């Protein structure tokens, strides 16, 4: 349901994970930031409460379009929490959800999507989970 | 293009990546291999055909895939996709219409495989171990990987066999 250019902006970071919004954002949790390339100083770090969003001063994902990153989702949205694995193993989750989910470590830091028309939204990244799933907002 | 359980295959594997066929069949390319997945390398059964390697593990390690059909390159004219994934996570579907089987040299190295060439931004050497694909039906079939290409053409080598 997901079609591979979105799998792609997935990227391992840290101790788990984090997710291209566009060329320049770069979003993840605060539990894996131990980067891409470019000075730790010549960085935007905006931490928000285990969650964090990293701005670079150039493109570095040119592949990749602006997809739009809201709070959260609607409650009762069927979220899909996209975990990735070391192996390469691609694991989409459906999660009813707009910060706490139901399912139908090293995964922290993936992103949380839902389809609303004919464009995808990020709502926010894993935290934590022990069927119950959390996702750090904005 | 390829749906993403196809794309889950390609794997970094030392310079370059390589392609889990089946949960137990990996091919690469012999000049990627580091100097593997948590195995001795004396549990693996290598085997290599020119700059093709394939590697079967004893245990089923990716069990998440399925087996796929693994065949010694296509015949000439087929239009085959070689799947690129750049370190950056960007993922390359490139379009090669394999030719003939050739050999050439290439920064101090005699290639052997099946041509290809890139039709309507290129290769790197960080590239190889890749697969090329092309869909027979309804079933996805590997032909080779990725090995070489030309200095300045669009020319690619498809490791074969």
């Amino acid at each position: 349901m997901a079609p591979p250019s979105i799998w792609s902006r997935i990227v391992n970071f840290g101790s788990g994970w984090g997710f291209w919004v566009s060329p320049s954002l770069f979003i993840t949790s605060t539990h894996v930031i131990p980067f891409f390339g470019v000075p730790t100083k010549q960085i935007q770090i905006h931490k928000s409460g285990e969650f964090c969003r990293l701005r670079f001063p150039k493109p570095i994902r040119t592949d990749v379009t602006g997809m739009i990153l809201e709070e959260g989702a609607p409650e009762g949205t069927v979220a899909t929490l996209l975990i990735k694995r070391p192996t390469g193993e691609l694991m989409p989750l459906a999660a009813r959800m707009g910060q706490m989910g139901m399912l139908l470590p090293g995964d922290c830091g993936c992103p949380y999507i839902y389809k609303r028309g004919n464009d995808y939204v990020v709502i926010g990244v894993h935290t934590a989970a022990a069927n119950t799933v959390i996702c750090a907002t904005q």
